[PDB]
């Protein structure tokens, strides 16, 4: 059947229709702290979020989407590990049904409320499509959430959750500045993943940062009343749609911090 999260769906099932699910760089990962090599020749991140434009939010079955019109450089990654030019496409989160689980990266086995992905494929490939088929053609930043003070930049994302509570609802959402979603800093471990849900490929560089933002305990709890289910069918609240950990194997987790 279709994959989810759920006890027959989810994670552990994922390997029988998505052989890459047993691969080599498989995401999420947990990041030892101690493990991670600082890695002196990594550039800084360049964010270049004042051009984006967000089109409208999605709820897919598996997250909410906001996406972006990337059908040029208006909002672009660079920098940081990264060869070349990554246009923003979309941004999700995967959270809990409890405020100590939601993440699916851990830093040192530590669980976040929520975390965001900022997806960005790699221009030099004309088109998202062709970027998923190479060995880098995606970059995802990933932001962890911690249950504390609202994030006033979240909050038009909060506001419009009622109207897309089911699969396959959308809403315009236009005028989104993601830039109202960034932590402080922009410190950064970056190593070669995939996308954490199926079809699982291979070729995201993984930039996760450091520092985490917060949100109110009203703002996530809003994110677990979507619903999984679409319209008429048995309501199934979206939480814990997030991958455990997978095994690192033969990779090193790079840092951009000492
Ligand atoms: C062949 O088409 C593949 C489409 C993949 N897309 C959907 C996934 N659910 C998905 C998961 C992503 S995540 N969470 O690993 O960053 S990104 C992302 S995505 O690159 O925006
Ligand atoms: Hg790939
Ligand atoms: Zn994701």
């Amino acid at each position: 059947h279709h994959w989810g999260y759920g006890k027959h769906n989810g994670p552990e099932h994922w390997h029988k229709d998505f052989p890459i699910a047993k691969g080599e760089r498989q995401s999420p990962v947990d990041i030892d702290t101690h493990t991670a090599k600082y890695d002196p020749s990594l550039k800084p991140l360049s964010v270049s979020y004042d051009q984006a434009t967000s089109l409208r939010i999605l709820n897919n079955g598996h997250a909410f989407n906001v996406e972006f019109d990337d059908s040029q450089d208006k909002a672009v990654l660079k920098g940081g590990p990264l060869d070349g030019t990554y246009r923003l496409i979309q941004f999700h989160f995967h959270w809990g049904s409890l405020d100590g689980q939601g993440s699916e990266h851990t830093v040192d086995k530590k669980k976040y409320a929520a975390e965001l992905h900022l997806v960005h494929w790699n221009t030099k490939y004309g088109d998202f499509g062709k970027a998923v088929q190479q060995p880098d053609g995606l970059a995802v930043l990933g932001i962890f959430l911690k249950v504390g003070s609202a994030k006033p930049g979240l909050q038009k994302v909060v506001d419009v959750l009622d109207s897309i509570k089911t699969k396959g609802k959308s809403a315009d959402f236009t005028n989104f500045d993601p830039r109202g979603l960034l932590p402080e800093s922009l410190d950064y471990w970056t190593y070669p993943g995939s996308l954490t849900t199926p079809p699982l490929l291979e070729c995201v560089t993984w930039i996760v940062l450091k520092e985490p933002i917060s949100v109110s305990s009203e703002q996530v709890l809003k994110f677990r009343k979507l619903n999984f289910n679409g319209e008429g069918e048995p309501e199934e609240l979206m939480v814990d749609n997030w991958r455990p950990a997978q095994p690192l194997k033969n990779r090193q987790i790079k840092a951009s911090f000492k």
